[PDB]
């Protein structure tokens, strides 16, 4: 009732199963991103031999009739493979592959952003960008309430939840402990995680990661989330209100520095940084939500340790600013500083192109330079 | 709801299995049944690992008890045709693919494999490569779809092709399961994908060579029964499995020679598809098990179908009969797909029928006698 | 009842979990909250394995929401104190227990710890020697202990304390498998039984020099919470879980010096009893975590204990607040036992009012501010 | 999915209920709370059966509790204004609709009766007639439609509305304990019908006077919600219960006077449907509980819904804001239909904005202080 | 849960009961236990049905089994007071509360009626009058509140008091059935309302004089006990039956004589308050069962609760230990209210406590031994 039929199934089967030895053949799964600008989509593929890098792999189709993203005749899409991962869910030589995506007549989809995203990135590599975003996401159970909660009814209070241990403390640990693993296997830039302040709430951070992989990593990790916790039979949900009430919200922190920032008295320009940032509170607001602003008022009400929408406001170890300057980094006058807005279903290609656009490229408007700069 | 069956304990099962063999060596016999889309097995020992097919002995079975026969002479022989690795049981076992007979030696009413392959033998230096994407819905013991709400629906089409997660796919494990064991087998398994309704997925096979395709399909099709049957639930090729709205069922099949796969191959598919343009109803009823009554069951023309009344060929065009991928328009060689064949077609029918249309130029509404 | 996460298919999880993890190693921090009895971790990743717990970096964490701070300055330090080795993930993972600091540098209200070392830097010359016996009930998520009658009670007391068998022992699975990760990570842990009351156990440490003492039982608590989570039930140290007659809970306390340990110490052990029976109101405050309140519930006379508000001493008298082995009477050397600590106690602040009664020759109502 | 209070045995009430309860009689006033939508209620012994609701005294409740009050000066006052016979009771036992005041003498917040009574007097020498449809969804205690299969849909819409069948209408029986409840109360009950989706109905308030059809409508409601409490489940007023391609909820309210019942009365409809085409904005703001902030849901120019921006009007036609039934367009004289207000609006209100804008000739964007 | 006897089925019972009884009479007798806030009872057979309390005969009980006796002299007699009709075993059998008196008839330690009833004889001339409202919580078997999630809660405080709703009152037929067999049986109730936590309500012991106050209090109690055994839960006067953020149970108690409620009352209200605000320890060791330990709890300073050892008063204040109603205090006449005693008082003790503090004027520490 709590979780799917197909976790029901005798896993001891799968395993006897999956226990053979596999041959020559290896494969290959692809992913990429659907027409809602949220979603995953999935399918196999066989090849005669291991590729060495992401170059060696052929293009692929789908129809796009049936993902919401073409219409009439001229429905099929192209993949194109864009980075490659181990597979943890089968094993060696297998692989992960991401693919960004393109229309009939080889343009980019509406939903691909990791075209102009590589491209600003080029612009601006010779400055060493380095990104990392904390991700936050809700286990739920089939019927819609989150996994382990009361039939009808609610927990106790908060308090002893955050990062708490115990059988009535944390919910769900299986899943967090088999997804570390297995993003470490993957090669995921996995760098830690940690219970939140209601339960069945988590928490994972990914980074420090160089230019366009910071968006690769994070999808990544994302779809190997959603793969583990089917294997489970549970839901994960990045919504940024999943439970209505005077309960926690979720949210998607952003990391960012140079290497001028990282040199030493690089605080002269991460506040220079922050300046050029205070002019642009509603573009960033409006780049920070898959829907254009939707989601963003519901995240940001100045409640649960989040800032309010009204107006842009920075300091130094405020966790209810919008922008969050550590204490360690004040001290040692050297460090990054921490962006809180961006809501937990937001896209890391668009919040990174921003972040890029506003900081380093001096931009200034309502809309993003055509061509360059 | 499951089997009862599978609530057994299998960790004892596996108990059991991993006790060492020894000398002797298990091979399973396979066959199709007098309905044309059933199959059957059983075993027998033998004293050492056959090295190939032709080392294998006969065997018959009792006819009358698969309406194959009737009255006295109701035995029925069984000749091997194609050998592979079992999956079940792991080396040295075998897995034996067999004709069928009469006991007078003439070939059974549902033996087709016999004419295929005295046809594909005529065009041999010609090269023929097919490949075909199954599809199947996975159901419940209760008659219902595997993992739908009881005596209810799943939410509207349209999150569940290709989809990932606990809402949007059902029974991953049986084909994770499947795959494996068709790639240890030796299977010519091409790929996998969930389809537009949750339960019902497809997998791709080929490209094979002569009459290797209808071998390949079958024994595909016997592997997904034994690993659904050792999982609880049931796979089913019905062209319609749900009435309504939903998604049908179908079998694709893709079609080529070295002429098509050379430069400028492009004008030999052209040919090809304007002489099959003319036997609409012969390969319509060719298509079919009965003989002309699944067919339309899904060529109703609704969710990239066309209207089984009509032969219709285009580039992009989904919905067409034929259809030519756009990447083998740009570049004038590669292949043609026919959307036509219903889910629970012959292959050896299928492919029989595309060669005596393409290659042999045959006429008329029934196959040459001899000849041809 | 147990827990819905112990109900999720724990093969999987070992299947995940059975993967070579590469280079990268994970760090789990562990430290004490506001309340002054919980427990609170997160983990983290690092490049290489580290060798000691000097090289291992500083982390914070959001006060706030453990109660330990409040307004704009809720940033917390963690600084690592003792690594041990990890065993829910194997080398070469770690768990490290670490201390708490105030945004300003300044050591938490719940931080102990600190001046426990301190102290204890002063008397390092005496090597003295702790050992702890912490009890606890097993109880289900529904608040009643673990295996007993729904709504209901088991036969009377006399059978349990130390028994064996279906009807006379709950939950052994979770004490052989605190056992065996406790001594895989390095607790020094000495022994276990059962108690007087069916679901009820005790776990023994030591003997543990210095400051070591503290940090082997907070991390046995922590290794043991974990374990109970994984079996989906819940670990309580509280004094009184059950309301009546059935017995409570305590957490007796060993001590030694070098002197004790020599041959005559009786003389050394008897001074020491004769200097702590002066502070018995200020003992009994040190060894409760809110002050003295919880103390109360258990020391009655009744489960082998001693009247509160009377402090007494013998050798074979398990009744008196301080006991006497009769093997230690007899060789005239050895140690002697505190029966007073409840069971929900801080071995950091017991052993620092026990080496400041003994070993200081401190007096008064409260204790020395800068040294001594 | 149904109450652990519906799960208590039925017939140990029933026989409680059938003692005779001699010369006592029970009175249950019912008053409405601060959210300006829930309602309260609770009993208190009289003396003697009252014949008039006159006779009936003043009470009062903890304002504090209901959101409705705060400090000190917390008690509230209630003055009864209609009178009912209860039929969870039988006679001679009595149901009290009761206006809220301060404790000094003012109307509270969410009392409009106060004010739609002044204007109903102000006004009587007409004689309105108003009637109203109530939809409502009833919810088991998961959250989910009673009756819907758990995690999933039933089919399309289509055979569910005026439906017969086990499959076809869910929860028929509170229906009919509803309906036979409000004949016997006294309420106005005109009829009822089965709506698009299952779980959804609909009841009228038959034609009602003036006030009379406010203080009707609420007790109806009232006794909806104590009939679905008896058999366990939830009934819910809100405009969109459901999102998705499934029908929404509103409450269509008719109006007519004498002139328009009399002959020749379509010109005087036609002249208030004028009247009101300059009134769109103050009228959804008015209809809505809390300041027009949740009718959007529904109204989105789809399923016959017009656009809320937009005012229409028209004969026969349900896609309108005003509908004008095709019986009374032939015969020349009869009522009109307001489609807007939705499911959870405040009947006070409703009539009173209509009186205001169709016959009192008002015109400013707020009411006016005193007549028009 | 509920217990294994309400499962029971009852229509076997209702058969039973139907049988026409014949001359004799049921005589069922009711007392109070040795804990002081217990009830007994035991049925006897009677020739005839009794007219009036005084042709009842006298009884006894063995006072070993229920702790208020020792030894060989355990014998207990009870001699009948008050006589109701019995509302589970209807007319003419009946129901009787008794005095108990040791074996050399002294009054039993918990028979206060014994000293309240002289205490109101001499003081009849003022006709004093006293109302009582008892809060209680409706438990399952299990040990938590009827109705909540299994190991959850319910929603925050707030739609519960006084609601109406399958979600909002929890076992409303207990209520109904106890007011119906109260009507029934004789005892005053005065009314009814649901609380501010679900599964909490409150019943109002209506204007009774003298000893009949207590009588009818204790009777009524029984009768809810009975109720709730047949509906198979239990009903608990504990003060805090559920730690945090919970409302808890309170007693309260209102009190007049003719003065009061004559015109010009008010002086004599007030004077009545001045000489209760100085015995404030004394009342409040007076209105706690067991000697003033129990209150204690629930006295904090919240739940709109006076402080603990701080007296205090007011007009209309729900947070002073005494108020006096708004209506009272603009009229000059009534009576007021003392809201100290907890839920499980005894109203003899508390009725007898008020009567010396305001009419007779007592001012020691403890009761006046003589005519006072
Ligand atoms: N120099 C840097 N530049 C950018 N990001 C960094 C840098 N150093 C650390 N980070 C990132 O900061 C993140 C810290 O997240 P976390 O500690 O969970 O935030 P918080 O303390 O606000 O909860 C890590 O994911 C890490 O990748
Ligand atoms: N040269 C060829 N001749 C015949 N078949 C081919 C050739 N190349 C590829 N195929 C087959 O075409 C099939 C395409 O499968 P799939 O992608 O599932 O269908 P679609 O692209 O129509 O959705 C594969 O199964 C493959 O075996
Ligand atoms: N010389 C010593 N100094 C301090 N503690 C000691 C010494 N020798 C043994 N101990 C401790 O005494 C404890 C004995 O506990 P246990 O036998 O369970 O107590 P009991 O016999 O009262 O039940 C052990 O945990 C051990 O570490
Ligand atoms: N003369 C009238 N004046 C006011 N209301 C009327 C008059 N005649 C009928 N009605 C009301 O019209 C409503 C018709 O309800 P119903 O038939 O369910 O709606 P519909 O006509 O849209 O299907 C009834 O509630 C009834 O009280
Ligand atoms: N003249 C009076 N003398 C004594 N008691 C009275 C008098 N009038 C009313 N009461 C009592 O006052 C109580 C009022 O209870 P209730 O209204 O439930 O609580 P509250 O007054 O706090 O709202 C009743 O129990 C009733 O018996
Ligand atoms: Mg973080
Ligand atoms: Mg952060
Ligand atoms: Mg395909
Ligand atoms: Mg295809
Ligand atoms: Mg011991
Ligand atoms: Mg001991
Ligand atoms: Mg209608
Ligand atoms: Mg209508
Ligand atoms: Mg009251
Ligand atoms: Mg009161």
């Amino acid at each position: 009732m709590t979780t799917s039929a197909s976790s029901h199934l005798n896993k001891g089967i799968k395993q006897v199963y999956m226990s053979l030895p596999q041959g020559e053949k290896v494969q290959a799964m692809y992913i990429w991103i659907d027409g809602t600008g949220e979603g995953l989509r999935c399918k196999t593929r066989t090849l005669d031999s291991e590729p060495k890098c992401v170059e060696e792999l052929p293009e692929w189709n789908f129809d796009g009739s049936s993902t919401l993203q073409s219409e009439g005749s001229n429905s099929d899409m192209y993949l194109v493979p864009a980075a490659m991962f181990r597979d943890p869910f089968r094993k060696d030589p297998n692989k992960l592959v991401l693919c960004e995506v393109f229309k009939y007549n080889r343009r980019p989809a509406e939903t691909n952003l990791r075209h102009t995203c590589k491209r600003i990135m080029d612009m601006v590599s010779n400055q060493h960008p380095w990104f990392g975003m904390e991700q936050e996401y809700t286990l739920m159970g089939t019927d819609g309430h989150p996994f382990g909660w009361p039939s009808n009814g609610f927990p106790g209070p908060q308090g002893p939840y955050y990062c708490g241990v115990g059988a009535d403390r944390a919910y769900g640990r299986d899943i967090v402990e088999a997804h570390y693993r297995a993003c470490l296997y993957a090669g995921v830039k996995i760098a830690g995680t940690n219970a939140e302040v209601m339960p069945a709430q988590w928490e994972f951070q990914i980074g420090p990661c160089e230019g366009i992989s910071m968006g690769d990593h994070l999808w990544v990790a994302r779809f190997i989330l959603h793969r583990v916790c089917e294997d489970f039979g549970v839901i994960a949900t990045f919504d940024p209100k999943p439970i209505p009430g005077n309960w926690n919200g979720a949210g998607c922190h952003t990391n960012f520095s140079t290497k001028a920032m990282r040199e030493e008295n690089g605080l002269k320009y991460i506040e220079e940084a922050i300046e050029k940032l205070s002019k642009r509170h509603q573009y960033h607001i409006r780049a920070y939500d898959p829907k254009g602003g939707l989601d963003n008022a519901a995240r940001l009400t100045g409640f649960h340790e989040t800032s309010n929408i009204n107006d842009f406001s920075a300091g130094v170890a405020n966790r209810s600013a919008s922008i969050r300057i550590p204490r360690t980094v004040g001290q040692e006058k050297k460090g990054y500083f921490e962006d809180r807005r961006p809501s937990a279903n937001c896209d890391p290609f668009s919040v990174t192109e921003a972040l890029i656009r506003t900081c380093l490229l001096n931009e200034t408007g309502d809309e993003p330079f055509q061509y360059k700069n």
